[PDB]
């Protein structure tokens, strides 16, 4: 079961209905016990950018600089930056991660992502040597709660933006299940630009009520890491016996590992039914 | 044919690969004959954050305040930031803009995601009525450039990362196609922090070699706006004769419109043959 949940915000004004579901699911999971703690990324004024000043103290080849390594030899001997070690507090001592915030030019605002490229540091957030889930948030759960201005419809098979679980990929796959993190279905409130009084109420109390229970739900689907041969030699591609068994299926395993054939219809919105 | 090239570079060391492919694109770019512009975003000192001080002037509704139709105003009247004006300003000039950048947690580097955020305002990178192939790039060609720390055979079908092609259609369909860009084949070049010298110096030669022809090449392939219908009504959802006449095709037209068949191998890498 979950105690505490963090609540990471991507928006500047409080007038905002993303700001309105931020303090929704805080009003909500206290209510239901959990501890909340909150990341509001604007009101915070945090820093998005990665440079040499996340080290604190002198860096190791500070000619040729390499934040990867800097930044993950920081970790290990404390010298990162209050900032970002503050957030990775947080987050070492949160259960459920949400991830509030409009859709911006297809992905997270700016500001988020730059929150990622810092807090999630090497050794902290991930290994080589244990990617997916097999990495250290990986008692964790995860979840995106976004708001966009277009219809779902445009995000539809037959939409012009096209298929949402292709957006949704990249983030939910490449930097939340990339760390471990247990990915819940998405929290997505379409067209909210445009969407009446009534209404907008509603869907507050449905995040609400999602939330008195997010913990008891089943996650999305992503294909198991034991799938692949996790060694260099094999370049880390898909285990011979699995490529072939997987020969006779008509869909994929997921969007990213479509192999190809069809993506299982919102493989990054609905959890395996 | 182009005569003005805008070079974005998003990296902060000088001695980076990525510091270095951009001097390359502009040594060979300028020797045949091009004007380059390029926007350092870090030594810029450039801000990726989206906030009203953007915005130097009387906003409509300063207690609700609302980004995109605060931000068109400022562009129409002529009260934006001095910073992004100048920016939007070497994007009117351009044919051809290249986006050096290292692939940082599947996407564009925080900063550079900032910079897209801020300069493409509504009305100046784009406008409902004309989505896409009616944008207002339409007649401009865009490249990404992108570095990796892992093995390309990581991104492949068979690779536990997915394929590289849902990785990379948020931002060439999503932001840059969204605009009207033409999106020529990305520079893809994967590990760089494990090739050899005499490679590394190859990729750059390379990456000089396709640039004195980069603007003949054949860009990639998206549905034109055409096979839908573009109205709130119908949904922005693809015609029905068209829906009907892809029931005969194998493949689905584009990454993100994939319509639950076949992904067309490298949509979003390759150029069509
Ligand atoms: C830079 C940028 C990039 C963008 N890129 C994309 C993109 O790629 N794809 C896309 O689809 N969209 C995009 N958008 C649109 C954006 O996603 C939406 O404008 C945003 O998600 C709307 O969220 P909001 O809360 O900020 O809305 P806010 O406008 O009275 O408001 C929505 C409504 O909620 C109301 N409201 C506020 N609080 C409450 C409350 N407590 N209870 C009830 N009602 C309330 C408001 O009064 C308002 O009418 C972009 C916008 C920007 C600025
Ligand atoms: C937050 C974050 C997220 C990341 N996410 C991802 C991800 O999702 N997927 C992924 O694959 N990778 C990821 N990476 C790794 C990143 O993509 C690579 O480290 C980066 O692209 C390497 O490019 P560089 O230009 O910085 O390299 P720089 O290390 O001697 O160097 C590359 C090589 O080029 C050499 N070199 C330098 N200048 C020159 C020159 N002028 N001529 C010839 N050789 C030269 C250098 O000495 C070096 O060996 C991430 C990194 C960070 C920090
Ligand atoms: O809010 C909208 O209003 C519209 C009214 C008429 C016709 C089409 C649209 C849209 O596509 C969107 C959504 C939308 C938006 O508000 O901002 C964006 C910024 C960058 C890239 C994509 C988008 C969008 O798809
Ligand atoms: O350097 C990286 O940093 C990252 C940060 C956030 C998200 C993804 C990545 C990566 O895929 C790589 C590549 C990457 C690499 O450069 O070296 C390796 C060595 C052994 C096993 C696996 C790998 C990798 O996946």
């Amino acid at each position: 079961v979950g105690r505490r949940a963090l609540i990471v915000l991507a928006h500047s004004e409080r007038t905002s209905f993303n700001y309105a579901m931020k303090e929704a699911a805080a009003a909500a999971l206290k209510k239901k016990g959990w501890e909340v703690v909150e990341s509001d990324l604007y009101a915070m004024n945090f820093n998005p950018i990665i440079s040499r000043k996340d080290i604190t103290g002198k860096l190791k080849d500070p000619a040729n600089f390499q934040y990867p390594a800097e930044s993950v030899l920081a970790y290990k001997e404390g010298h990162l930056s209050p900032d970002i070690v503050a957030e990775q507090k947080k987050l070492e001592a949160a259960d459920l991660v949400i991830f509030q915030f409009p859709l911006q030019w297809f992905g997270v605002p700016a500001i988020l992502k730059g929150w990622f490229e810092r807090v999630f540091i090497g050794e902290f957030a991930y290994t080589y040597a244990a990617m997916y889930d097999k990495g250290p948030f990986r008692s964790k759960k995860a979840v995106l709660s976004i708001t966009t201005g277009g219809s779902g419809s445009m995000y539809s098979l037959q939409g012009i933006h096209g298929d949402m679980n292709v957006i949704l990929w990249p983030i939910q796959s490449g930097i939340l299940h990339f760390c471990g993190f247990q990915v819940l279905e998405p929290q997505l409130t379409y067209s909210i630009g445009h969407t009446p009084a009534d209404a907008r109420i509603q869907i507050l109390e449905g995040w609400k009520k999602r939330l008195e229970n997010i913990w008891d739900e089943t996650p999305l689907y992503f294909a198991p890491s034991s799938l692949f041969d996790l060694n260099f030699q094999a370049g880390f591609l898909m285990k011979k016996e699995v490529q072939d068994e997987e020969k006779n299926k008509k869909f994929g395993l997921s969007v990213g590992h479509h192999l190809g054939k069809s993506i299982p219809t919102d493989n990054q919105i609905k959890a395996r039914k």
